């Protein structure tokens, strides 16, 4: 029932630019090229900085949320 880091996992896609998919919390340009969850029925994608860590280098990254929006992957 409870969140769990399995619900910010992450699945190997192909992406339209040849490559499969950038790993979480690294420097990414678009939220596509950003690794999908798991489970798009039960969490989402995108760019940015979830972490005040990477608010301090002000750098997006590629992040992984449930659909819960209550659990997110780690900051390192």
């Amino acid at each position: 029932g409870t969140p769990s880091a399995d619900q910010v996992r992450y699945n190997y896609t192909e992406l339209p630019n040849g490559e499969y998919c950038y790993t979480p919390r690294r420097r990414c340009t678009s939220a596509d090229q950003c690794c999908r969850p798991y489970d798009t029925t039960a969490a989402f994608h995108g760019c940015g900085r979830i972490w005040p860590k990477d608010k301090r280098e002000k750098v997006d990254r590629c992040y992984i949320c449930n659909n819960e929006k209550t659990l997110c992957t780690s900051v390192m």
